[PDB]
């Protein structure tokens, strides 16, 4: 029977009690199938290593600070999830194995309040993309979300790791304006001008009055999210999605360097401009095996049939216009003729390309414009037990960092035995690498390889400048070691604001590498 | 001879050599003249409420480190500025009453770094927004700041109070990219991507790995900044600001309700719209006495002269368009036609108006264009020996909340012998009500007047659901007093924090409302 680290089976059968008797029995799970549940499905070296010992779903914010007060009792590690869909970065498992899991959406998933005019929701944590789509479309319809790939994640959960999307809102902390939470010994508080009684403006501007407090709430260890609120885009009158594809690999040094220009004003490139490699976007409709069925690296040849069966680019950039159509027409007329100075190149718009090689091009069209989907899931048909892990180094969005940062993880994915499929995208002045490292989670061999090729690139990256903005449970010490300025200042800072809130060391121990006192320094 | 509070004649006579012994002597000041400089130049209250006991200058961050471990040695409560200019709040003054300023403008005032392609500054503190500008038109003339209203500030320290300026990179807060900060112990420590070693990245994304602490760090007493990055807007083709005049002070209903729609999507409200009174505008261009001489409040026989002598309205707009002049001039049609359903409303460009009643507009045009001015300080002619204090409360940008908003502060300004000089500003999806509240500062019954009536404004706005965004010495316990949802949470969760970081209760107690535990519930 898995026990949480340092906690006795007596004291843990005296907290499982405990947690009954607020949740209720139903909403206290510790049966094999439901822990089973909670397993990283994309696990890298052991799938055995980020277990639960049991899964606590509160009804409220009441009954999440009663669970706290009880864990600090107990001394009972509690990881948090609000949907637990983080798929890349360990799913719903638990950084430390044997922690008990406070699943917050299964009946925290209100939407609480939205205001059509002031465009701003307030949420609890079950909440996904696909629930607040809905609501928007059936209540507030001039208002769009802003969704990362996949709709099945939380609104909430989602700001909490940084995650993103696409639209012109698609920094999620950013847009996210207040939040309750509650403090790891069991305190409730509310953030910006919701610390007010009474106040009117809580999802009107995210900061209230002394020190700005949500971000620490961010890849963190802090506290219980059990509201948050976000604003909310209008809808333009117009959009239309265009595909740009690029022949060359060598084309990436001035694809980026025409990108940067025309993304840092926020026009022509409105939202998020994605650049999709070959395998990217043909893994979305097609399997490995269709192209290629030998042993090793795919072959260059494998590539080009890809390019030319689907009609795509090494290189695919797909960006979306706003506005009325006569300011979409001069956008894109300015796009194009940049682009166009790289030879190759071709533009589709959304209207004119439906084939096979246009699905990626119609799903980013949806996502674009805050219209969820599960269509990117198709890439985990690639191979056969196909998972991933994130990663995501940020660099300088010039051509010259996008060509090394290309060639340095090709050639150590090729090394490692696993296909390089990879965007580059720009926010505003900042660029990420996101390679979709796929693996068979079935195969011990292929997750420990996965796991060795992620800490080679972590490392690699980081000796060039390029430091990780987030990661699996597996690399979070590995990522926060990278970021040692100073003999590792930022980590102390971590640990004495953890140990001060957290003096009982409860809430998700070791989460981006920050460990209280109690577990810090066992390697586990 | 000022002492600070808590530490003995000897314990300060020790510090101060110690002080001497990195700095070298010259850079610690003790002199009555030197520490009269740093009087507030507007003080609510006693004249003496906040005196310095010392100013000490450190060379660069080594030597802030070692002024830090000095005063932890010897329990010296250090206060900080940069450039000490914030006027309103406190100017350069302490909120405790004898602490020693740490003045980190004098001697780290460079410019380290400008990327004009990526369009960034990495900064010390004692670089001001006039130094910033000439720096930017010498060597990098794509680029602009974005200022408040008095050139003289530190792009560093404004935007550590969380201050604001009125381009589309008005928010300071949210453009700082990166700090360097030297923690209440004296440890230092880079935040975001500047934690990796390095890294190419500080200023390019504000976020690194982990909890996101740069926020903690503004309206904050818990470090000293000696390195900030903040992004850096391309100047745009071209620009025309322009005035709308509204005749009625009942305008304001419709005002709001036409502007916030046109300002949510930040087009064609392109800049930060400002809404001011006819006496914040008059105040520029002329004196109190000019209108009026009899005693009591303006009579309304004085305001409508003020119009009409000037050309003014009750409330005068100004906004900003940015763009080729064919997007200027259609985003201009769109306001025009919007702002022109009020009756009596009159529009002028900086083009076409040079008058008196222009000098508001063409500073407008210089300040939203991030050309660095000091013509605002002509306000403070309005009347001798005129000081102000800030009133800058957070509503709904909502015609009805700025009636009752302009309702209830102008009724009690009339009772507590205050002119009404204000003006409303829409930042996003958040309303200011900016309340220039100009007292006689020799005056002890004018002086004791503004606190009382400070006091109750913040506590009806309160009342109402308005909280007030920033605030001086004098008030911030009060102001901190308001945001006491949940017994207090929010300074209970402050104090945990300061305590933590600060066991010896160094770093400017009582900075918004948290004072380190030696000093709590001292009534200072
Ligand atoms: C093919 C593929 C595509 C993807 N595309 C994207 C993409 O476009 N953009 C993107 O951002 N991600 C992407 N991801 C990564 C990830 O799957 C999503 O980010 C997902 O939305 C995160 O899971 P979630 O929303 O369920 O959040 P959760 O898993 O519920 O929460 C995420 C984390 O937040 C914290 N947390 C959650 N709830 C709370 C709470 N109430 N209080 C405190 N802490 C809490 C925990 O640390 C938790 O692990 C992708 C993954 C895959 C496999
Ligand atoms: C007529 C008038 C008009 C104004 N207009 C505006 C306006 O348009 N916008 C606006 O924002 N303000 C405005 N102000 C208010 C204020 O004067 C400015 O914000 C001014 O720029 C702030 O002072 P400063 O830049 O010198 O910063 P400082 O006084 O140097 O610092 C401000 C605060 O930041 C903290 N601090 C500073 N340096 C450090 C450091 N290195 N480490 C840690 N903490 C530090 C301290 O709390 C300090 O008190 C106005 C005031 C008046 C009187
Ligand atoms: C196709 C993948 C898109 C993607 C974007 C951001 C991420 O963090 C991510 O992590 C797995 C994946
Ligand atoms: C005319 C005053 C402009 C102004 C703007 C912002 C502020 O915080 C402020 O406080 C003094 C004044």
């Amino acid at each position: 029977r898995t026990l949480p680290p340092g906690v006795s089976d007596e004291d843990f059968t005296s907290a499982l009690t405990a947690f009954r008797d607020v949740v209720g029995d139903e909403f206290v799970r510790t049966d094999e199938a439901e822990l089973a549940r909670f397993h990283d499905p994309y696990p890298v070296g052991d799938a055995d290593a980020h277990l639960a010992s049991a899964v606590i779903s509160p009804r409220d914010t009441e009954q999440v600070q009663e669970v706290v007060r009880i864990a600090n009792r107990y001394g009972i590690p509690l990881s948090v999830i609000s949907t637990g869909r983080n798929n890349g970065y360990g799913g719903s498992a638990p950084r430390l194995s044997g922690a008990v899991v406070v699943n917050t959406g299964e009946r925290m998933n209100r939407i609480l309040e939205v205001d059509e005019k002031l465009g701003y929701a307030l949420l609890e944590p079950g909440v996904t993309y696909f629930d607040l789509h809905e609501y928007l479309e059936a209540h507030a319809p001039s208002l769009m979300i802003d969704c990362p790939d996949l709709g099945w994640g939380s609104v909430v959960g989602n700001a909490l790791d940084r995650g993103a999307g696409y639209t012109p809102y698609g920094d999620h902390f950013m847009w996210q304006t207040g939040m309750e939470v509650v403090l790891p010994q069991g305190d409730v508080m509310r953030t910006g001008m919701g610390a007010l009684p009474g106040s009117t403006t809580w999802q009107l501007i995210p900061y209230g009055f002394g020190p700005y407090p949500d971000g620490m709430f961010t890849q963190s260890n802090l506290g219980i999210v059990t509201k948050m609120g976000i604003a909310l885009m209008q809808k333009p009158p117009a959009s239309m999605t265009y595909q740009i594809t690029f022949e060359n690999e060598s084309d990436l040094e001035q694809i980026v360097d025409i990108m940067l220009p025309l993304r840092i004003n926020m026009a022509p490139l409105q939202n998020v401009p994605v650049l999709r490699n070959i395998i990217l976007d043909a893994a979305v409709v097609s399997q490995r095996a269709d192209w290629y069925d030998g042993d090793g690296p795919l072959p260059p040849e494998a590539i080009e049939r890809m390019k030319k069966e689907l009609g795509l680019g090494y290189w695919n950039f797909y960006g979306t216009l706003y506005g009325p159509p006569q300011l979409i027409e001069m956008n894109y007329g300015i796009i194009k003729d940049a682009f166009g100075q790289i030879p190759g190149s071709r533009f589709q718009t959304h209207e004119e390309r439906h084939d096979r090689g246009a699905h990626v091009l119609q799903d980013r069209h949806k996502i674009n414009n805050g219209i969820p989907s599960l269509s990117e899931m198709k890439l985990m048909d690639w191979i056969p037990g196909a998972g991933h892990v994130g990663f995501s180094p940020i660099s300088p969005p010039v051509g010259r960092d996008a060509m090394k940062q290309f060639r340095m993880v090709r050639s150590r994915a090729d090394e490692y035995a696993k296909d390089y499929a990879a965007q580059f995208v720009v926010g505003l002045r900042e660029m990420h690498h996101i390679a979709l490292l796929l693996f068979d989670t079935q195969d011990a061999t292929a997750r420990n390889e996965t796991l060795a090729l992620t800490r080679l690139l972590i490392d690699e990256a980081a000796a060039e400048g390029y430091g990780e903005y987030r990661t699996h449970n597996a690399l979070m010490d590995q990522v926060m070691g990278t970021y040692n300025w100073g003999d590792g200042a930022l980590l102390k800072f971590h640990e004495a604001i953890k140990d001060a809130l957290d003096p009982n060391g409860i809430i998700a121990p070791g989460k981006s590498g920050v460990w209280p006192a109690r577990y810090r320094g066992k390697g586990l």
